């Protein structure tokens, strides 16, 4: 979906993945769940964390399906109604995390919507340590991931009051991608 402007993606290839994830891979709640785990668990980035799996994989597929809204709406009509559905799940359960990782990459999945106001909004805002990153006790290629889904919400909500001191950390880092499973940790810090 973000390499649609670069090459030439077959409509069919795309949407015939959407329409699957929806029909097959889609509990009634909404919730969205792992039947065949990848071989390369480094490539998944924080979802290896067994903590809360089912908002993280959820939020996740969530994302990848509205940025390719635009391009199979015409062709995928339940779409719109797994939008919704997968979104009220993440919302009811958005206080009960506490991964700063969870709450970020759920916070995105739901500021696509606008569904990301309230206390939600509130918990979000002051998960982030000295309110400029997305950390969590443990690796800090996970810790770029999840800052960089906040990013993404920030911008999505446009709040470019909060925008500055975060955007200022990862270049700090001088992260420049690459390294064995660095592939969330690269897509991501690069797209925000």
């Amino acid at each position: 979906s973000l390499a649609v402007n670069l090459i030439a993606i077959d409509s069919q290839v795309l949407c015939g993945a959407v329409k699957w994830l929806i029909l097959e891979k889609q509990k009634p709640d909404g919730v969205f769940q792992e039947d065949a785990p990848v071989i390369h668990q480094e490539m998944i980035g924080g979802l290896r964390n067994n903590n809360e799996k089912d908002m993280a994989l959820t939020a996740f597929v969530l994302i990848s399906l509205q940025e390719a809204k635009d391009i199979c709406e015409e062709q995928v009509n339940s779409l719109p109604g797994s939008i919704t559905k997968a979104g009220d799940f993440l919302e009811a359960n958005y206080m009960n995390l506490q991964r700063s990782y969870t709450v970020a990459i759920a916070g995105y999945a739901l500021a696509q919507m606008g569904r990301l106001k309230g206390p939600l909004l509130n918990k979000f805002l002051t998960t982030a340590k000295d309110k400029n990153r997305w950390e969590d006790p443990g690796k800090q290629l996970y810790n770029v991931e999840a800052t960089s889904y906040a990013l993404l919400a920030l911008l999505q909500l446009k709040d470019f009051d909060f925008v500055p001191p975060v955007v200022r950390w990862l270049n700090e880092q001088r992260y420049y991608g690459g390294g064995y499973g660095s592939t969330q940790a690269t897509f991501m810090v690069f797209q925000a």
